[PDB]
């Protein structure tokens, strides 16, 4: 099973709405003043179906905390993937910037 | 309990009905990830942009936004030497087998 079921509650991708006013950077940034970042949230079960994507060792030991979960914890749902967004601000010249981030919204979630 | 750090992890593949087709090694150390992820995160948990932000947002509200995990970061390869289907003897080298650092995702 190397490489070289609660269905509603299986590791996936939920809504996270990150709101910059909320934080008290809306005086800094100025657009977008709400995204969506998502988050990942779920159980990683044995057998883990393929979409997980876990890695050999979360395989090993998703098996093993299934065998005995007083012994070995589970894997976890995390993003696997992330994305940028482009951010605004005002610059020294008093123009609006478009400036990218990186990995900041979720694409993909997996087991790990 | 504490801070997302490695702990050990002994796997044993005859323990694991594994041992079928793995001749070599029988058991090795894997480790695993367990803990915290939480203001301050520490410089080694070498959070995302996205987990900075997640963790922010599991501060101001708990109720609404969970924290992030502490999963493997970094990995590194063992190699296996097996018995396939056909009984012929195979030797390959796998991937992402022993945890060599942790950190919040």
């Amino acid at each position: 099973p190397l490489a070289t079921k609660n269905l509603k509650a299986e590791c996936s991708r939920k809504a996270l709405h990150v709101n910059f006013k909320d934080m008290g950077w809306d005086d800094w940034i100025i657009a977008p003043l709400e995204y969506e970042a998502f988050h990942c949230e779920g159980l990683c079960e044995f057998p883990l179906r393929s979409h997980l994507e876990p890695t050999n060792h979360a395989v090993i030991q998703t098996l093993m905390n299934s065998m005995d979960p007083e012994s070995t914890p589970p894997t976890c749902c995390v993003p696997t993937r992330l994305s940028p967004i482009s951010i605004l601000f005002i610059d020294s010249a008093n123009n609006v910037v478009y400036k990218q981030y990186e990995d900041m919204v979720v694409e993909s979630c997996g087991c790990r």
